[PDB]
């Protein structure tokens, strides 16, 4: 088994920022297989199961982390949103996610067991006063019937908690490190159902210098891999700083976070990436160039 | 013997505050014995989770010098093997185990168990088990909704009546075998320190076990212990709050201990309520 | 056998005002008993097993009724929640209940065959509580090797709703009388609206209806019964040398405000206790005569009882 | 042994159920032909006979149910109902083997038993067309035919009840369409054809499977007195022999079984409001009778209608 | 055969639907005709028992072409569906005597495709439609779309629109909704609708099919050691009825036993060598079957 | 390979109007293949696959089709909708009706393209995205391009509602939009290439319906030439058919329908007459009231 050291640092390179959520997990993580591994009993005491809740903005890296520690743990994974179970068959339809976990599980019953299950928009189902009723047959799954062998992680946007963590205690990041059961019960969520989900871990927003980070430092980061493409024409491709920037602006005016940086990128360098296999040395993008898209990037011959 | 006066004296020195809840079971209690003398009054405690509802039983029993036996209504012929455990701490002498008193937890979880509510019943009414006096604990999470509907928290308890738990889920012939009800408003920081550390699967116990996995000997200084239950009362998140609390004190450690070669590790409060210094370690 | 004008006559010792009620459940019990000494068939004709169903508000004297007759009639008596039988199919539940019977019966089938059996809160499983009806209709008719056939059953129910959908019917293409005139009224078919399926109500052929308890009823209750609340907590300042009055006054005040929140005979104890609480404590630690509890005592509860030495 | 002829199944329904002569007809041929299959085997001989399911048409109390436990007992062959309703969540296909327990059960765990076995459910009609509707596929599977006993649901018997309230609406708009005679709900649930069930809300392979369709006519007056004397279980013949426990000798005048039938038309509860209506004229009467020396009582329709009266109480002995 | 030519051989084997049958004959003639020079495939839009089945068997005939039936409802719900293919195909290869040629100029009919809309076989389905080669062969599809009526009126004058007039607005839209694959519907270009029922369909379904309802009452009436037998105008007689209740097939049931019922009621109490019914037993309903002893 | 220009130029041929769509289709197919046949540097270079928005008949499965055919590799078309139980034999069944088509090659398989019709009607079916989803991926279905199509009948209000013509609206679209629509965050992501298409004008469908090599006009003058017959479209003959299939607003699906529906007389009877040629005048389309033109040819008679 890696340390949890270890699954942080491979978290650090599918995902940017987050240390205080990725240290998290990966204890969580650790624990968890651990004690699959030696058995929920032993040593005259009984292990507690610690499935995750993670609480973090739309476009933060919540479902990525998930997806991302099931592969370096070469564990089968399956997605499940809390809204599309929401409303339905009713609880009938929760054991499925199990059938689409075992068809990527290649029906192997023990590589079943220590598969992961992350269910995203929990936070919705949560009344704002049938979706309490899902909470109550999700929360028979987390505990089993076998689904206990296996880890659950449960996403959330939360939009809502924020503030009643401020009226609670009476400074985004700084708040959500203060979050307590209690607060998502003022939420909406079940207690039955919190105390299934001890391990609560909170992903704060992305700032604009994490964005411009996102752009250039990440392995397969947007800028190295339209730099590669470039390169097959034999042209180099160069962001400038100011560049960058604007882009990440732009994408923080559109609060799409992460996501919304290949569609602005790519909209940059449609235009040249069409007419460039029929002409140069290397190709700059300037921000006059992105935010503007008014002047078309600098050719040098 | 001890009149309800004396008996709420006694009982002000094991548990703080709760004076209403004390003096109602000072009488209850009183009644009890006092028919029993001169030869159908049962007490239910309603109150949050470390609040004192067990402390309470576990006293007035002891002031009483009678035997005392403790149930849980989550594992409800077991309900036969409480008498047999009451028989046992009585050293089987008929007469003291008449006089016993027995605590059952957390009857509200049993509320839709609701066989459970029939076949606990019939203990109530009558080894006879009728002499006995039988206290059933209940935090009732959602009895405090029910009852503002019905038409803060604190003094709601106080306007509980029988229909209100009636709604929760308990029958009308069960609630009718418990006339007397009291209400905790507050928790006992002794109480939580007695959860850290004495049930099963007590906090200290679960982390002690992972500890354990890595060859790592974990302990909790008992000043330790009493900062984490401070820290729970300040949120008033209950028991609830405890685990959130200790994973926190030992986040870091829990991270860098698989990358080390320790012998054990000592958990004090400097290290809980602070957080400002890390654990001993011992290598 | 008792005559139902001599078991009515009994009913009336232990409970207060539902005469017409009474009077139902009278025949209902006579009838049911005169055929299982006779046999359910002869002569050429099967008669019908004729189980009780009683409607009437919480408190009002249900469970009472049903374990007094079962008390002047030297049969063994078992209670049964038919909420407990809805926490699956609870077949061994609803066995259950008669191996409770059983035990009271000291085991002997014949004396069993005798006995009865009230479920409470029916009107609760009003449409898995529908499968309870059907589960605990098995039971009704008849299959341990005892034959529940021979047993009587009563179940009894407040019913909440069913008082205004008879209204939806017997109204006119109001105002009606009363809930007591309306629930005289009641149909099998009003039932079959509620909640209840055919089959069952088929099962329940008489129905009696218990009309809210009087103030004067409730003063009555608290009394004049042989285990009267006044009786019970007199007996208790008893213990300690002290005499227990309560004055008529008093007793009006607790019925006033039983009735305000609708407990019916059930919220009496709870006021009563609430009353005399304080003085309960401090008792044993002084010198009293006797004590007098006022109106002024228990409605107000702003005053304290009046102390004589 | 040998089956009893269609004609000697109807002349006991007659024993039993008053009127409804052409519904009697069909079930007794639907019931001779079903069982007379089974002997036989469904297979051969040289075509695969056709399982013949029945669906009773009629308001409530018109003797559906009665007539379903009926044919049960004068073919010793065992009974049970279930309510259609009940099955309306997910766990109805579960509650579908409960039926068959509930049948093996009365059964005596005898699987050759059960399979001869009748099921009757009511209120079909109520689950008519998306949870109904569900429920209806759910409850077709058993028709056909798959602690467990791992019988064949297919050998047994199937009988659906039901008042379809609507039902005598759309029949009467088909031939209103077409030709738009007396309306007359008899010349109308005659004329209906499985395609008038499918407006109603049955799905099409369900009442395929639900071939024969027998139909009850509305109680006359006439009917529900001859049900309060002429059956072998009779109101009337029932309380005669209560009353004659107590040595007394009770009469009905025809002119008080004529004011308990108008009564229970004006409720339409039909055969069933009948009990109700009875056991409350003679309910003080019963009351204060095991106290008293009488011969006879004679109930008047002053004593039934009004309830103004009390019956006349002659004196003998 | 010129599509003149076709249809006129059509009004002999079925009458009325003459718009169905100038379609028809124009895709038959087009789809054969583009093979002697070397995807005009046909989608049959009608109540049960209106001809669909028969027009397709007829017009095989009439081109002296191999002609094989198959059914939808038998494929759906299996994985061996797409092998039960090449199974129509070698059922298409041995009336065909399993020459290539003749093969691909035969012609297949699939019958109730709007059961199926299933899904995962109108892929499967489809697959055959263009080829591997089942690429020459002309392809019917009939179909009752008994909600398709519905979905086209929705779709959307004065007096509303009858039905028989509805259909002839029907869209490949109109089964998209109704549940077919768009991929599907364009491989059947051609569409033609029926309004009428076919007696002689109906007469057919009588006494052909292996569950025929003459035949189920036969073997009863067998069990009785009765022989049964029913006269051709008696079966006429039937279907005239059903067209009038324009019912279909359902209504088939209906009449027989209501036909039958008398006599099945008091035949266990006599003792008869055979029963015949004629069509003044069905039609009239005036006089009971006839009773030999 | 061809640059993005020539392959553009190409889609001109076959495909009417869509500038802006078909100016995207050749960058995302062209940066595609390029990636392959180079597989560096010291970066991980990212597949594009392709998402198809516009209203039904606008050309999404033609163009993908055409892409296909203008790059000699294998192509196969899906529907959306016959995925919807887990079908993971019907997921896989796309591969090997693609090897068929690819003979069996594994190489050339790798080059082909697929295109899934319908992808907007199983929004939340989500089952279905996600095992979908694992095709787009690989496991090699990596190599091979995916195109998407759909009409989202429902993104132009979803996007009004975020953004507060439909082709104006159309080119705002954006990620989170499709989110709000009912496709799963890891499935768009899988989509970075969007491309949006416009409503076709009356004159694109006239272009439609004679300029391209499959032309409707084309194929049945092919039909009546096998009878010898000359078959002619008026100009104002063109015109009415888009005219009355832009009242049906189908597309150019329902041009087809339209089409042969004005011959279907005409194609009956001919087989049994002597003819030169036909023409077709709009007044036999719109109108449908009055028959095609018939021209003698000289006899013949004697």
């Amino acid at each position: 088994l890696p340390t949890p050291h270890e699954i942080r640092n491979h978290l650090d390179d599918y995902v940017i920022g987050q240390e205080q959520a990725k240290k998290v997990l990966a204890v969580a993580v650790y624990n968890h297989y651990k004690r699959l591994r030696n058995g929920d009993t032993s040593n005259g005491v009984e292990l507690g199961k610690s499935n995750i809740l993670l609480i973090g903005p739309t476009g933060s890296g919540k479902t990525l982390l998930a997806e991302t520690l099931a592969r370096l743990l070469d564990v089968p994974f399956t997605m499940a949103d809390a809204t599309t179970l929401t409303e339905a068959y009713v609880g009938e339809d929760v054991e499925n996610i199990i059938q689409k976990l075992l068809q990527k599980c290649d029906y192997d019953v023990q590589k079943a067991q220590r598969g992961i299950v992350y269910i995203d928009q929990i936070d919705k189902i949560s009344r704002k006063s049938s979706g309490e009723g899902v909470q109550q047959a999700l929360l028979k799954l987390i505990e089993g019937t076998d689904t206990s062998k296996i880890l659950f992680i449960c996403g959330g946007a939360f939009a809502g908690l924020d503030k009643v963590i401020s009226h609670r205690v009476e400074s985004e990041g700084e708040l959500l490190a203060q979050v307590e059961p209690e607060d998502l019960i003022k939420f909406g969520l079940i207690p039955e159902f919190i105390g299934r989900l001890p391990v609560v871990a909170t992903l704060n927003e992305l700032s604009e210098e994490a964005l411009i980070q996102i752009l250039k430092e990440p392995k397969n980061a947007l800028t190295k891999q339209y730099q590669a493409l470039f390169n097959l024409e034999g042209v180099d491709l160069e962001f400038r700083d100011e560049a960058l920037d604007a882009i990440a602006k732009k994408a923080m005016a559109r609060k799409t976070g992460a996501r919304g940086l290949r569609s602005i990128v790519e909209a940059a360098l449609l235009d040249t990436m069409y007419d460039l296999p029929s002409m140069d040395v290397e190709k700059v993008v300037i921000d006059e160039s992105v935010i503007d898209g008014q002047s078309k990037p600098l050719l040098i011959y």
